């Protein structure tokens, strides 16, 4: 069923669109979130085993996304291996740091062998052109549609070397807003210039951030 970020269709009504999106309105563990208060703790280190792959770049109407047809690219956290399925973008950011919205956020979405979802997040500050995204921005379908990119894409360039993160449990920020999703929001910020963010918005047709949800019972670990 149709949903979006504006119109009579907007995030605050997602739960009533159908019975099967109801968690969007009724869940207590929803993403995204404003990360204000945190607990300093000893989080397991991330190990990135990303490498180049043959990807396609899809406009599904709601974001620009890079689909990984094969496993290949993994993340090991806490002796668990998670397989990168796809990554995609929000302009502006869904998650916030101390009330601060960022001009873009990237969501790297995974499953482990138990099919447990993990989202590793990168927040972009305004700054110089992102040279490592230009390859994806250049083939960006500006309407709904899908192109396989000729030259291999390496996602290791999209993650910093400093891999400190905020950790919390949450949900998909798009319908059906399924809960039980591990969130790891990296502290080290990448950058995008203004054209890049505007083009994206132009392509997808709107700013595509779900608004922040209450933490309720949850604690964010830094
Ligand atoms: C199959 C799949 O991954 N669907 C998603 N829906 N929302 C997502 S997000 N913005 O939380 O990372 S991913
Ligand atoms: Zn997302």
């Amino acid at each position: 069923t149709h949903w979006g970020y504006t119109g009579h269709d907007s995030p605050e009504s997602w739960g009533n669109l159908s019975e099967e999106f109801r968690l969007c309105s009724t869940g207590k563990n929803q993403s995204p979130v404003n990360i204000t208060e945190t607990v300093s703790g000893k989080l397991p280190a991330i190990k990135v085993n990303y490498k180049p792959s043959m990807v396609d770049v899809e406009n599904n109407g709601h974001t620009i996304q890079v689909n990984y047809p094969e496993g290949g690219n993994t993340l090991t956290v806490n002796g668990r291996t998670y397989t990168l399925k796809q990554f995609h973008f929000h302009v502006p950011s869904e998650n916030q740091i101390k009330g601060r919205t960022f001009p873009m956020e990237a969501h790297f979405v995974h499953l482990d062998e138990n099919k447990q979802p993990l989202v590793l997040a990168v927040l972009y500050e305004a700054g110089k052109t992102n040279g490592r995204l230009s390859s994806i921005w250049n083939v960006m379908p500006m309407t709904a549609g899908k192109v396989k990119l000729n030259q291999p894409f390496d996602a290791s360039t999209l993650l910093p070397k400093r891999l400190k993160y905020y950790r919390f449990a949450g949900s998909l920020t798009t319908p059906p807003c399924t809960e039980g999703v591990s969130w790891l929001v990296l502290k080290t910020y990448d950058h995008i210039d203004q054209a890049q963010a505007e083009k994206f918005t132009r392509a997808v047709g709107s700013e595509n951030n779900r608004p922040v949800q209450p933490l309720n019972a949850r604690v964010v670990i830094e």
